[PDB]
């Protein structure tokens, strides 16, 4: 149980209780997706008592739909959330563990008002080492990644008769309009794709030039991310296979496998680009981790030596010569021991 | 100058410097819209030195586009943001003012690592009293509010031939798809509009029933919000003018004017509903403040007596009998001394 891993840490670090705030961490622990926004909500795990969950007076009857179970209770706006919390917790509280990365001072200060000079302890690192592996629900990241293939389908088509980059984004987002993109959809024509602040604008697509897509979705809880780059009408030759240098992605999809550096795959790629001699230009991290957030561990930067086992991240290599001729390609992937596999199935070799 | 108001506070409270983090507060101060997301950025105002602005190594050349001016500098990922900050600030720093509401512990702790046992002071209340009045750019909230009228146009039409609530939302969002909605667009048919967790789903609209809209946009920086409720085919009579009780909104649009309670307009409304006798059901705050965020001060709750002067907020009254017959209406408005006025011009009396 994920909650049992946390009691264990509390016991092990002699901290009494948690007050958990990152709404993405909530649902990963609780299976419930709540967004209090301006209001307060926290997951309170203990060393050896029954875990509670605080909630606005309005979100509570719902939260008993997940259920697990957790002792659920709330506060109306008339009253001080921090008050309610203490008049529900019994037993004494010296330490609280919270997510440093997320919890603001308005909140720690709200607790201190009520509890006193409590030592705060950083839970964030733990949650991180817990999300780094999943294997629970890779199945969920499968369907999102598959919806991105369907996004690539709709996008390609839509580049056809005056159509601009925006039009293309807007049409993909219509789809239902399945709830939410995991990040801002990119459609970038020719030399706009080399910009390190490139964004779709209402500008016609360039015929005989390259078209980059890079997109992704939130399918209920988890997330996908991908980049295809295609040609609109017969492509340029220099451009033609700057695509090749980059499609070779495939010098790292079943080359893969657990127990190799981090300086590992950012080696089979960043070298094979200096091969054809564009080591610079390609001047950003190859690879970020993926799961419930579009960006997570592991980082796949060149420098230090994180071993790989059983992990989600992404394969985005691309060369950018400012004023170029656009190109990058990306799948996200999970590590099994095979071999391995990618979350997106669309063609790396195409033209429309 | 908004920045000059802050030095003044620093001087007045004998605090050396600010480290400002809420990216909506940045742009309100700086005219620049930056989103570092996982990364660090802060606006550093001093008592009597030249204000600086910290930025990722990647956002900086851009930030010199606004300009003002501010001393702009950054950090690559190789290096510790908190390090850079201290090796740029000279002079001694005992106190830092930050926005309690926004700044997490990972950040205060990052500062303390570098600076030492610094007293943190709460800037948030000041920024709030500063945003409560604008009059600078009401003009910007004018065009967004006008785009919401154009959203209401597109929406109405689109309720026509199998169309569901989702379809209608999706079509409005297509529009360009002018950047961003200020909040999740609501389209709710008949009895779905009474739910206090009502959300558009892929369900056909009910003929001879009510259709609520409530929507809004981000037009570059500021924001709008509105609710119209219309009829799809000849409406029910009980429903017909539960609309009347609620359209009477107009028992508070030029009744208005500065120097009356807060328990003021949540009196001309919440009574005139008990008039026809649905005081309960209508069980939420009438009125929230609006500006750069969809929700801001002033709160217009029943209880305490905030005077009005020269302020943005919204007029959303509506009765909800669970399993009802849907109805609410809302404009947002600014206080001038006339009279006053609303940001949305569409018809409060209609049927499609
Ligand atoms: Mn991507
Ligand atoms: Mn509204």
């Amino acid at each position: 149980s994920k909650i049992e891993r946390i009691s264990a840490f509390l016991n092990d670090k002699e901290v009494d209780m948690t007050f958990i705030t990152n709404p993405t961490t909530l649902n990963y622990l609780t299976g419930l997706a709540i967004d209090p926004h301006e209001r307060i909500a926290g997951l309170m795990i203990f060393r050896d008592s029954t875990p509670m969950l605080f909630t606005p007076a309005l979100e509570v009857e719902k939260a008993k739909e997940h259920t697990s179970g957790l002792d659920i209770f709330g506060y109306e706006d008339s009253q001080n959330p921090w008050e309610v919390v203490k008049n529900h917790v019994k037993s004494d509280v010296k330490s609280i563990a919270v997510e440093f990365s997320d919890i603001p001072l308005a909140k720690t200060e709200g607790l201190k008002a009520q509890f006193g000079d409590i030592n705060f302890v950083n839970l964030t690192p733990l949650i991180e080492r817990m999300r780094l592996i999943k294997s629970a629900d890779i199945e969920k990241m499968k369907v999102a990644g598959d919806f991105a293939d369907k996004c690539f389908e709709i996008g390609f088509a839509t580049a056809a008769e005056g159509v601009t980059e925006s039009d293309i984004v807007a049409k993909i987002e219509y789809e239902m309009g399945v709830p939410q993109m995991s990040f801002d959809t990119l459609v970038l024509s020719g030399a706009r794709a080399a910009n390190p602040h490139g964004a779709p604008e209402n500008v016609e697509i360039q015929e005989n030039k390259l078209l980059l897509f890079d997109l992704g979705v939130m399918s209920g809880g988890y997330a996908s991310d991908a980049t295809r780059t295609i040609a609109i009408g017969q492509p340029n030759d220099f451009d033609a296979e700057i695509h090749k240098i980059v499609k070779e992605q495939q010098a790292a999809m079943d080359f893969i496998k657990p127990g190799v550096t981090a300086h590992e795959v950012d080696a089979v790629a960043r070298d094979l680009i200096t091969k054809a001699g564009y080591g610079e230009y390609f001047n950003h991290r190859l690879g970020h981790g993926i799961g419930m957030d579009v960006h997570e561990y592991p980082s796949i930067v060149a420098g230090n030596d994180l071993v790989i086992q059983e992990m989600c991240f992404s394969n985005e290599p691309g060369i950018y010569i400012p004023g170029k001729v656009g190109v990058r390609i990306e799948d996200c992937l999970y590590v099994t021991e095979n071999g391995c596999e990618s979350f997106t199935h669309t063609d790396h070799d195409l033209l429309i």
